[PDB]
């Protein structure tokens, strides 16, 4: 009843016309329901907002439809894009049937995960750093018929348009190749002005930014946002994606975060940077390995342990496993190395006492960031308590190594498809179930979501290529 | 190739004014290739010790540096080609290995010969008969795209649901279409292929196959011809014969044909239902009194197929598109059980069963497989059942498509594999029954798995699927 | 099937040079289905105990785990197919149940056989003669769209009044059209089908039917060919024979036909007028002096049909589109009464009545019905009337279309059901006259019921109608 | 409340719209829902079955007249069916003897002409008016719907 006080005056000052609550279902889809501002009261930011939770896969049945969304009054912001002054408020789903936060609400599973660390005493805060690579495209067509599957992404930069005629029969040239976006100047990079637009809008929504470049792939970009609390970071993951997409829309374009839209060029990742702190210290800083600690070396060993099951949350779509192909800055072998992008985890080279972190490179933004980040922690905490060796560091370009020497040398490796990684995750979920952080009911709801939403379609829908190879059998 | 077998061939050619001789052979994928000779150039020594060719052009076979191999002509089942504009005689060929000096251990017609011979040597029988129903589609068009920014296919047949509102010749649209899953088997004009189908049969007749049924099939532009059973190699030859004709009579009618298992999502798939019986001294050994007119021999055979099925499947369902077909509810099996009159099952025991018709039909193989291999492997697995009296279990006579995933997993029924990699895995974890008597060579199975992982699995896993842009582009 | 008719069938197929034997049979909808055998394959032993087939592909019949069934050939009214390019013979078949070991209780042709027999065994009569007037439309084009955001249909025909102002081949339009309701029966050029109707009649002559009238009918593109009556089963057979011929002669002339009941709003429908008489010992039992040349037997038979009509119409008007047709002002009956020379009644006593020609014309059925089931049902409805001496009321010699809304409900005439759901509920409420002598099994009345509810009513109750957007889109 | 044929294409199971005539709390599968938000002030019913093809003056009038009538005759509501009421099979519905919304406008117009007395209370709905409504809907919605062929029956029936 003070952040309420602070809130209800912050609205009077920006002339807030609508209160836009935003929540995240299990897929990570940020949803919004919005109220007329004069109808909002003190006694509804403690009562909560009713919604229908039966319209969300993995959540409520239709005979127990009504749930409460509960306002949480931090990191709210003024929508840059609405034409009538809206303010955006983060919410949790509260379960009016077990009278507790919703066991299938990710922003709660993340919250539950953030304090599990506190109550474990292993550390106080756990910081998350999310490089979210993206694409900005010109057009996006799809078809899913009985007789035809079909997609086509479009961008003027693309090698498919070197022979093409644009406005006057004209084609201004000046293109990055396949794998050529890193990092030419204009006019080759067409997207200088629009990315300084995003950042300026990201500054205005509360994220602290620091880098903006063009990425390797054809229409690819990246913004460095400053690391945050486990939850706070994923709040900012959702915020980022809203801004980028809506900046793309209003600039007459379409943007995506998906893992791998272009075959044969780089795919957007989610480079997660993690380090755990306590009593003003960075508990990964040490002297045991290249500026790292045994607590660190172990946190790592928990994530390299449950990685195959961890991909179920970290790499949550079939399209992710089109990214995990050797040869595109993306990872595959579950190992670690300093200064090395062909690894699953790179120690950043800029490593002083405060910066000491791991960069897990394997996630992409088809993960739900709350669940994704939640699960990178329980994995790590299981590393500390069970003091589990991370193995030996491999300072090799891992891609080049012949495929028979992976089985031969016995080194673990990312799963090749999603169905696989849902199966490792079900085969050992126990570290996820600590202190009912991830409940089993939710763990179940999750997979009867991802199989029905993702695995079973892929498995049953003819693939264009299957007609090159098999239609002449 | 006898010496009078040779002269009857020359005479046949002479009688028929053969201008060309067209040798044909199958590579591991199952593709049927040819190389043809001026008849005047053909001599009595070429049909005795071989035709030179370049075997490094076929994923699986030779490296560029030991590239030369030899085709050995087998003068059986040759025929005058119905479609060539100059009289030619198609002649079936084996590959000969001119380094190890022996029939090529990777030549799929050789493997089936070794298989059928393995059966004779062991004395379990003299002959394995195979019946193969090869369903096919006939389309009007097939568009494909495979670039970096796009993936795309489209079939077209005027019988198709998607054409109900379409305009054709004069803005005119004729009506009378079968529904999705409604082509079975209405009369014309809903059935727009009665003619091209009787064309097919008559030409199948010319090329040496005996026919009985022809009919329309469930899916929109789908068909089936019933051709009599041959021995293990003869049937696998007649499958290639069938596929050639159906693809050529479709082409000369300005149309295009596919034996791939699942060109349409939401409609019935195209199978190779294989019907099997093993015989010794002129008694069908499958005939008996144990279970619905079948014997303990027959049942054990069945035990081996089911036992080794998930490995077998890497040969009998030889493509990623094969698994799009193995999906509940299109008369395609998913559960590895057997039953009478039950199309929900893997193995169907048919109704009109007699001392002549004692058989099984195995409904899980498709035509994306190599017939020579998918058959040999069905035998190897099957004799492994006889030799070890492997037990099929008891028939499930339910609708298995109704069974829940929990209910299916709980009672712990074995199902088909869900992908081509898994069944390839399962097949490398279980090679022994194939390797009996050098029938399937260890070398060959390695080439086979390397070929298939590189030509089918890694494309699939690494090539974005369109429907992924529905589910994940807006994340 | 005696081995005599088997001798004469084979011998018939040698002199017409037959390459295929096209076996045919009708499902519960009435869709005529075929499956063809290479003639050289055909066997005496096969025409004795039958052809197997996949029975699970037919709504209402078997389920996939008892899918096998036997088609049993019936060597009557076979005929050379005019239309196929390679000589085929079309042969009718029944469905045999190989689980209950009996003619299939859900094969319409058997049920109709059970009806004709039941009349025999009942002693009421030796034979029941059925004459069927099968009106049709010949269109040029038919487009349909069945989507989430759209429902669409367009018929086209050059006769249609929607083309008076349109350009055809070279900016040109020949005029001379019948208007709405004008097709009866102006000479050419207005009548654009003198030659395609004569083609039909002739190809009906070839395939075995006696024809007499051929005319254009009242609606824009309509027509009717009179056929000499047959026995209950034979009349049903020739309804399938006719429908085939008419749909194929449309096809090969660049056109598309339909027996559907009401393809055009505001113009006449397509009816199937059923002419019916029952004889015994060579005398026409309908012949008498009780009313307009008919006997008591006749009237009471009629008493039966009208009593049970509301339920009967689920069997004789079998599609939601049947009920678009059953509305006043287009020569179809909505009012369940009888009258001599009145085309606005349900049943008409045609004028030229002799002792040989005493019959009733039941006018309410349409061709969307299953002819075997529709005729069986009428017979039962009428047998019930003979046995129970049901009185058909008196005659209604008026223009029944001129009867105002709350006036036909005043005088307590009952009228046809307004929707196919309502006809279905009536029939399940009055089954007992169908199951007499087990002619219509109960098991069968339930399959039919779920057949029609699922395949007609629920799609109608659930799919937005375009006209609903006129009335409610601005609500 | 559902004064159009279009109404009855919505009253179909599976689309968050009620077919079965019973009530339940937190249940979008029922005719009447009891909101969890149920204070001393906000105690209401959500009758989920109306739609905006009703004249809403007529609709709220007739809801009241029936809902009033309930009080005078102390009409018992039955037991709460707190089920996903879609999951009921057709036969389980008949055997359980469950009331259910009409499948057609024609039907509900008939069911209403057979049950009028509770609207004619204290002259609120006139016999005269009811009679004029009765014909207006019949001539303007039922008779069109029953006579204008439907696209779907050409898939179904053009090839009969
Ligand atoms: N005591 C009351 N009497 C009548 N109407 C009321 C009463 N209290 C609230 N209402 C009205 O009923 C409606 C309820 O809106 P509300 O937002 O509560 O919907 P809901 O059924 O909970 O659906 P959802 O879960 O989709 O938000 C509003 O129009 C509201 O003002
Ligand atoms: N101690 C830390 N804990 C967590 N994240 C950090 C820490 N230090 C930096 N980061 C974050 O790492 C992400 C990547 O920063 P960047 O300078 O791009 O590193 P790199 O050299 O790995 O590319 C940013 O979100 C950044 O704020
Ligand atoms: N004893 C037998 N062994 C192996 N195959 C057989 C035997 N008898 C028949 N067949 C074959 O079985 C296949 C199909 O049987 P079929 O009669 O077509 O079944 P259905 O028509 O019900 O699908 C054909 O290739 C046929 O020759
Ligand atoms: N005794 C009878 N029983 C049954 N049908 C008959 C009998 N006599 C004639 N029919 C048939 O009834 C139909 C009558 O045709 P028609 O006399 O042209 O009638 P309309 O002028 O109403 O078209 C024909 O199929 C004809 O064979
Ligand atoms: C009518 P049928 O017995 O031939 C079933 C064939 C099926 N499409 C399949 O996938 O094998």
């Amino acid at each position: 009843e003070s952040k309420i006080k602070e809130f209800f005056e912050f609205c009077k000052e920006n002339e807030v016309e609508f209160v836009d609550f935003r929540f995240s279902d299990i897929k990570g889809t940020w949803n919004h329901i919005a109220y007329s501002f004069g109808a909002l009261t003190h006694g509804m930011l403690k009562e909560g907002i009713p919604f229908d939770a039966s319209c969300f896969k993995g959540w409520q049945g239709i005979e127990h439809s009504d749930m409460i969304l509960t306002p949480d009054l931090v990191r709210y912001f003024i929508d840059p894009f609405s034409a009538d002054v809206s303010v955006v408020v983060f919410c949790d789903v509260y379960d009016v049937y077990k009278n507790q936060p919703y066991e299938k609400c990710p922003r709660s599973i993340a919250k539950k995960a953030l304090q599990h660390l506190k109550d474990s005493g292993l550390g106080d805060v756990a910081y998350f750093g999310a490089e979210n690579e993206f694409f900005i495209f010109d057009s996006i067509k799809i078809k899913d018929a009985s007789n035809s599957q079909y997609y086509e992404v479009d961008s003027e930069e693309g090698e498919w348009n070197r022979d093409r005629s644009f406005e006057n029969g004209v084609n201004f040239g000046h293109r990055p190749g396949k794998q050529g976006g890193y990092m030419p100047v204009p006019p080759t990079d067409t997207m200088m002005d629009i990315r300084t637009e995003i950042v300026k809008v990201l500054n205005q929504v509360g994220l602290e930014t620091f880098v903006v470049h063009h990425e390797v792939a054809q229409a690819q970009g990246e913004v460095g946002v400053k690391f945050g609390d486990l939850v706070e970071a994923a709040d900012n993951v959702q915020k980022l994606k809203y801004v980028v997409k809506m900046v793309a829309h209003l600039n007459g374009k379409t943007a995506t975060f998906m893992p791998k839209p272009l075959y044969g060029d780089n795919g957007s990742g989610m480079h997660t940077h993690v380090s755990v702190w306590k009593n003003n210290e960075n508990l990964f800083s040490g002297e045991t390995y290249k500026g790292l600690s045994e607590f660190a070396l172990h946190f790592l060993g928990g994530v390299l342990r449950h990685a195959r099951g961890l991909a179920a949350f970290t790499n949550a779509s079939t399209n992710s496993y089109k990214r995990l192909i050797p040869g595109y800055e993306a990872p595959s072998i579950l190992t670690y190395s300093a200064n090395n992008r062909s690894a699953s985890v790179r120690i950043p080279y800029g490593i002083s006492k405060n910066s000491a972190r791991f960069e897990f490179r394997f996630p992409d933004s088809s993960s739900n960031p709350y669940l994704a980040f939640a699960a990178i922690l329980m994995a790590g905490m299981d590393g500390v308590k069970n003091k589990i060796d991370p193995g030996e560091a491999m300072d090799i370009n891992l891609f080049k190594l012949t495929l028979d020497e992976i089985r031969e040398k016995g080194i673990k490796q990312m799963p090749h498809t999603l169905r696989r990684s849902l199966e490792e995750m079900l085969a050992d979920k126990q570290y996820l179930k600590e202190s009912q952080v991830f409940s089993e009911e939710f763990i179940q709801a999750y997979q009867s979501l991802k199989f029905n939403a993702e695995v079973f379609p892929w498995e049953s829908k003819p693939h264009p290529f299957e007609f090159i190879t098999t239609y002449s059998c």
